[PDB]
C-alpha cells in the first residue's frame, strides 16, 4: 500500500528526471506521504532506490515469464511477441525506459543499485535464453550458436533499437530489429 | 576560431563526464578559461552551443568512420569487423571507462531541444549510411554475404553496437562487445567461395 505507493511514484519520477536528481522532498510531495513514514520503510534514499529497482525488475521479470512460457503458440511466436509488444506500446515512450535513463548516471549510482540494474538485465537475458533453448528442443525454431550468447544479442538489439527509436521518434528501428530477428530465429525445415 | 574550438572541445569532455543538461555554463567557462562575454559572442546560448558541439563531434566521427570503411586495411568484411573491434579497444583507456557521447546523451533526449535531438538523429543516420554502403560494396565485390537489404542490416548493426555499449557500461564488462563482435562475424559472412 503506502510502501508500494512510494516505490511507484519513485519509479515514475525516476523515469522522468532520473534517480540522482530526484530529491526526497519531490518524492514525498508527489507521493503525498510524510517524511517520517518514508523512513519507517526505507532507512535512506539509497535503500529506497535499491527497493525501487528490485520491484521494477521483478515485475518486468514476471511479465516476460508469462509471455515466453504462457503466451500465444510456440516459443518462436513468443520471442517475436517480445519485440512486437515493444512496438505495440508505442501508439510514445520506449520500453526499458528506466534502464536507459539510469544508464546515464551509473557512475554516480551506488554499488547496490548498479548491481540491481545488472541482475535485472541478466534475468531478462536468462528468460530469452530459456525460450531459445526450448524452441530449439521442440523444433519451434533454429539459430546458430549457444542459447545464452544468442539471448545476449537479442537483448542488446532490443535495447539499441529502443534507444534509436527514442532518438529518431520512429517505430522503424523496432520494426527493422523484429524483421532481423525473424531471419536469425528461423522456423525449421 | 581557436577559441571557438576550445569551447566546443571543453563542452564535449564535460558533457561526456556528467551529461549535457548536467553541465552548467559557469562550469564550462571556468574549465575553458573563457570569459562569459566571449562565449556569448560565439554562441547565442547553451542550447546553440550544444548543437554546434554535437555537429562538431559527429562531423569528426563520420570522417574517422569513412576512412575506416572506405579505405581501411583489407576487404569490406574486414573493415566492418574493425568497426566492432575498434569499439572494443576504445571501450576504456588506462582503466577508466571512456564513455560514448551518443550513448550518454541518449538518456537526455527526453530533455533536449529539438535542434539537439535532431543533431543526434542526423549523427546516427550518418553512421548507418556508411555501414550500409560498406555492406553493399561488400556484396558487389563478393567480400561478404548476409540476409536482406543493406540499410536494414546496417540499422541492426548500429542498434546492436548501441545496445552492447549500453550494456557493457552498465555491467562494466566488455563481454557484450566481444559477444556482439562474434555475432557480427557469423552474420556478415565470407562467401562460400
Amino acid at each position: 500500500d503506502t510502501r508500494e505507493h512510494l516505490l511507484a511514484t519513485g519509479e515514475q519520477l525516476s523515469l522522468q528526471r532520473g534517480f540522482t536528481g530526484m530529491g526526497l522532498s519531490e518524492l514525498l510531495k508527489t507521493a503525498e506521504v510524510p517524511k517520517g513514514s518514508f523512513y519507517h520503510y526505507f532507512r535512506s534514499k539509497e535503500a529506497f532506490g535499491v527497493a525501487m529497482l528490485e520491484r521494477h525488475y521483478a515485475a518486468y521479470h514476471q511479465r516476460l515469464t508469462e509471455l515466453l512460457q504462457s503466451g500465444e503458440g510456440n516459443y518462436r511466436d513468443r520471442i517475436l511477441a517480445y519485440y512486437q509488444q515493444t512496438l505495440n506500446q508505442f501508439s510514445g515512450t520506449i520500453s526499458g525506459c528506466l534502464t536507459v535513463k539510469l544508464s546515464a548516471e551509473v557512475s554516480d549510482l551506488s554499488e547496490d543499485m548498479r548491481s540491481a540494474m545488472d541482475k535485472g538485465a541478466r534475468g531478462v537475458i536468462a528468460l530469452l535464453s530459456q525460450a531459445l533453448e526450448n524452441g530449439r528442443e521442440n523444433h519451434s525454431l533454429t539459430f546458430s550458436g549457444e542459447p545464452l550468447q544468442q539471448a545476449q544479442v537479442l537483448y542488446a538489439l532490443w535495447l539499441g533499437a529502443n534507444l534509436q527509436a527514442k532518438i529518431s521518434r520512429s517505430f522503424e528501428p523496432l520494426e527493422n530489429a523484429l524483421a532481423h530477428v525473424k531471419n536469425i530465429i528461423a522456423t525449421p525445415a
